[PDB]
């Protein structure tokens, strides 16, 4: 009972700004972040670790490329991607179809290199197609 | 000077959790939502009219073509993101690239209908392939 | 979420000077740094030695050059700007586009010696070029 | 008498630890920075204009030419150098020189295209030479 | 009656040591500071002026003959010195003997060009040699 | 990012203004002073006895020579600064450089005795010319 | 329900001198520029940066050039004529056909220079032409 | 001595708002109004009455030829401009050239037919080209 | 739509009768005058050192060449016009037109000494002709 | 008793900004004002109408040569400033000195053409040179 009914701009914006101006309030927003601090705390631990081992393996993966700056971040963000689905869905053919889905993403509107991206990909999933 | 040596899961779990908490009391929390309340209101009224538009038209045409349920989401999905490319790049070549590249992206991954996203791209740039 | 919309000069400085006179409060400001100190002296002592190495090192080679005054801030500039790229992304031919690039920056803009920035890569990396 | 003696990594871990714990004081954090904000406030406002200028003009020049994603960053990052060097020493032989060794730096480090660099270099500065 | 006895090591440590103690009083140094700050804000806006001037006209002295860099630090150094012999002793014969001095040992121990210090105080005093 | 953008005299006198009248506060003060008192104790006590040393033998070299009064100053005032050299760049070609810059500047600015100079730069470096 | 009946002079000039009359009024004008004093702030603040811009780089073109005094003002004229059209209807052949139109103007009424107006141009959309 | 110093955007801003503000006070927008009322009158009625017969007899023209709805305002501008012109310099060889400058300028930019042009200016000035 | 229709001196003195009246009421003036009061304040400091600094050193220059009394302003009067110039436009071409100019126009109606002219370029601007 | 002693920028500032705070009461202004009222409108109308009669005798001078827009304006410009040669020191030898500087100026400083400027003077003076 949540997306029912259409909501539009105005609708939006006043339950927005109604809610953005009740959590303001010193009470509320200290209640609220002291009762999900250790949550939080929990959900940090258990995801943020999975993510960056990615990093750190993507980032020896491409040193040896000689990819430098920016360009860097464009695979990188990739690599995250694929961890992503990986924690999401899981292992199996649900994840080869993003797999691919992902690359021809990166290839055809961020003019990613199709090798580099097979080398991040295996880095992570352990096959550059990963089944 | 921000991201220019490498944090480790230590790192970043200890400056996240630190933050955290400091955000948590009462006085700090209140401070920086009520200094900046007036700005984030102003950044709301400015960019979400564009994608409510969106919203509905896109909702306009899925009805023409008869799709129902949680498969509306997909195509209400790709509207937002090419709407979103519109908001940040402008029209131009680059923009056609990356809709081209988020059309590859959703059909190869999701299984998205094409003739829908070219009628979803057609209602929001004006040309199915956006030129 | 952060860099997803334009933001115009008087957006930027808004926000800004929102949070600046937000972290200018005693108790939000006290809290943040209080939070954050542990974790800021932990990087500090993972980091800088990494540094002041370079900075003994680079002296070193710049006395037995005969470079006094300011032209000494040139090569130090330069040798910790090679340093900041082994911290980042490690050896390999990464690190060699970027030796190249930054050679070239210096030699450039700044007129400085090729011989003394060989010198002072050949101290940090190990060899002229950086293999 | 600031830089007239070296400093080792216990003497400036030492000082910055001292001047970092001070800083942490409710008072004193509170009172430099309500004595400071509004010459912060003044100079932000004389220089940010320059900048964000320089952004949306790239912007604009990046759109021509089919760059999007983390790509368009370096060209950014570039024009913003250069704007930079425009501020700093003004127009000149001198601001030749840093052109030149700006685009050896990025073609060089970066792997940046020398045409989008010339359109870059002639949106802010007249010309793809900067004479 | 102030240096008319030696004093070793030892006697100058202690007695730094026992000023620097008092004045780490917060009485101490607020009642000294609090006194003196109407003075200092006097010789402040009484002397720097002329500083400043000498840094924008060497500013733009430097760019004409294409100085980049902390290589334009030592001119400015050369000016700033300059400036405070004019500051001290005024113009005559004293002030030709000390440009003459400055010339020397900035070309001697710094390497500086003897062209731009002759372009630099030719902005300052009018001449090259200062007549 | 301390000296990136150039400041004229009314932002210099602001800051400088606001950071002395910030200092000038009890707590800031005696926090600060008191956070920093034990680094600047031991870095007192590592750097002043090469200077005291060098007052000493300084003194005895021109009781030998027949100097008396202001005079000696001249002398002793060339002896710290090659000793500052000594302590910053280290023995080598630099030294021997800024010795010799030195050397002409005391002798054509302020009228020093050659013979005295290389005697007191036997005394410190043990040559005349200081290889 | 505005433009749709002719009004002929001495209607034109009773309405318009009964709304001057009316606010003339103390309460009425207060009461309106109070009222729309945050919008017109807002206005101003989102509009007036981007003709700042181009007044300081059409300075900097035009000295480059060598025009002088009221000679200046025809350029300037005319770039922010460019860049009002720049901010009305876009980027596009449309602007192209503006910029040719506003050339044909300055050329032919003004005695404009077409090389000049050619630089300006570049200045400001990047191309002489504008594509 | 007005223009004679360039002003930035925070300054023209500052200005800008200290004026604003200052108008909405009910004592200095009515005091200022009431007491440029009649000159105000005096100038509307001098002035107007050439630009409404304009309008008249370009009407009169427009619909001779079958011009309506906004292709209407395009040749009702174009005579406005002619008459500006008129009222500001006179008729003579200066008007010649300011007639043939707005022709092109009307024809390139907003498509309007040279033969209704003609006809306007005939109509306003007596002749096609003005003489 | 300011000078657009031509003011006689019956309209001109009405309208600066009208205006004068009105800011003499108490009210008007002082609201008007405290409003503006921080941003001259602000305009001051920006810009008034630049030419006190070049009052100063255009004395000194004239104390050498034998300048006293009356015929002492003209050269000041130069100086102060091409500080104008410089502030105005920049340095360039532009630049060196207007000092040309301006030598011409004080030597033919005030009957300067060009060599004293050349002398206060010199000390302004670097050089006698101002490249 | 006005001139006779040098005065820096700190004290030009500090009674400046002492005569404009003064001059922000309202009594102070309101008097002034309202006392020197009749004076000023005496002054005005007493000078006005020579300046106004020649805006209009070189308007129509200028119509039959020409010109148009902005360039105008150098050449009213240039008659206004004739007519104020001929307000403050009549006609004579010093005025045919004045006219031939003024002549000079404008040719070297602004590129004014020489027989418009002819066509000036004439219909000021009644002499292309004046006599």
């Amino acid at each position: 009972a949540k997306g029912r009914t259409p909501r539009s701009f105005s609708q939006r914006y006043g339950k927005w700004n109604a809610k953005f101006t009740a959590f303001s309030n010193p009470t509320v927003a200290s209640t609220i972040l002291t009762n999900v601090a250790p949550i939080a705390q929990g959900n940090f631990q258990t995801n943020v670790p999975k993510f960056t081992s990615v990093n750190e393996q993507v980032s020896a993966v491409l040193t040896q490329y000689g990819v430098t700056g920016p360009s860097r971040a464009i695979y990188q963000g990739y690599g995250l991607k694929v961890a992503r689905a990986l924690n999401r869905i899981g292992a199996g053919p649900a994840l080869t179809n993003m797999v691919a889905g992902l690359k021809a993403y990166y290839v055809s509107a961020y003019g990613a290199n199709p090798e580099i991206l097979d080398a991040v990909t295996n880095i992570i999933l352990g096959s550059p197609t990963g089944y």
